[PDB]
């Protein structure tokens, strides 16, 4: 079974800085998406969204200018650890809804904060399969 | 009667610079619009489009990060001369279409180049009213 756990915490302490820096050069209502029906799971929840947010940082880098690429990539690095785990592609039941990139960035920050005290204490093996709610 | 002429330095020599400096920090496919059926007019064509690109620059300034505002505010200053004339509100016939902001900025640059050799020699009074193709 693919496992997923972090012995040492992957979250850096100045991640909120790299996000405020990206936001300083962003057109805040740029359309991105967020899952609208992610199952309520107090252990995998933030992790699922970080994986999704992470998938967005990559897509954004491809249509970003030389200098915006660095700000994206630098925020990408703060949450790229989620790929250390074999997360499965989103299920067909997962619905996405258009939201401002400022919303996505704000939530990502929040998820890192809430995840910080637990990232190294929990076994996240069952988070690999993203789950839906109706 | 309302007049629209420019006897000063309307278009500068360094506009492609403030623009490229803006694009380097942009998500190239950010959604904007361009008029799709602007009537054919040798004298007003570019001006009308600059008029529209200008309103976008103002708009995008209200949703931009503190530092993106500066990048914008400077590109807006390059085409700010269009607000010197009493351009009338766009006609109901004027259809708009979504386009990447990269295409808008590229076109805005091309327009300033084409308009540069003439902006201070022509009288644009008849451009105050934007027209559509039949
Ligand atoms: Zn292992
Ligand atoms: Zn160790
Ligand atoms: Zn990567
Ligand atoms: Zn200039
Ligand atoms: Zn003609
Ligand atoms: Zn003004």
């Amino acid at each position: 079974t693919q496992d997923c756990s972090f012995q040492h915490s992957p979250i850096s302490s100045d991640f909120a800085v790299k996000i405020r820096e990206l936001s300083d050069y962003l057109l805040q209502d740029y359309p991105v998406t967020v899952a609208s029906n992610l199952q309520d799971d107090e252990l995998c929840g933030g992790l699922w969204r970080l994986v999704l947010a992470q998938r967005w940082m990559e897509r954004l880098k491809t249509v970003a200018g030389s200098k915006m690429q660095g700000l994206l990539e630098r925020v990408n690095t703060e949450i790229h650890f989620v790929t250390k785990c074999a997360f499965q592609p989103p299920p067909s039941c997962l619905r996405f809804v258009q939201t401002n990139i400022s919303r996505l960035l704000q939530e990502t920050s929040e998820q890192l904060v809430a995840l910080k005290p637990w990232i190294t204490r929990q076994n996240f093996s069952r988070c690999l399969e993203l789950q839906c709610q109706p």
